[PDB]
């Protein structure tokens, strides 16, 4: 399926090339600009656990979720993955604990040691 899909053929894009976060984009999005820091930034997204199940989705809300861009309000992983994005694209990511939430998890949703899985759509970028 499609976790499994970016697992093996996902592209690295994390600054020190551990592989923590694997990318394919699912739909081009529209022209060259990618949003920068301090940006408020609209995504809708959906997540699932390694053991198939979804933990969240905005889609199920009915709203976007709403971050500023590079200042640590998500995971690590969001804040390299959103930052690659262009208005329109949709995304998969594949997240090693160490750009999510480690050892710890978060309950009571996410266990410990916890790879993710992400689709992303960027809806909007706006502001710094
Ligand atoms: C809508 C909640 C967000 C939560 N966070 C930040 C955060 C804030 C407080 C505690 C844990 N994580 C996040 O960094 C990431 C990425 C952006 C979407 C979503 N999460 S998430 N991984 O989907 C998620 C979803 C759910 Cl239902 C619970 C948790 Cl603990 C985490």
């Amino acid at each position: 399926g499609a976790p499994a899909t970016v697992t093996e053929q996902g592209e690295d894009i994390t600054s020190k090339k551990d592989r923590g976060v694997l990318k394919i984009v699912k739909r081009v999005g529209n022209g060259e600009e990618t949003p920068m820091i301090g940006d408020k930034v609209y995504v809708h997204y959906k997540g699932k656990l390694s053991n198939g199940k979804k933990f969240d989705s905005s889609h199920d809300r009915n709203e976007p979720f709403v971050f500023s861009l590079g200042k640590g309000q998500v995971i690590k992983a969001w804040d390299i993955g959103v930052a690659t994005m262009k208005k329109g694209e949709i995304a998969h990511l594949l997240i090693k604990p160490e750009y999510a939430y480690g050892s710890a998890g978060s309950l009571p949703k996410i266990p410990s040691n916890a790879t993710l899985f992400f689709e992303i759509e960027l809806l909007d970028f706006k502001g710094e």
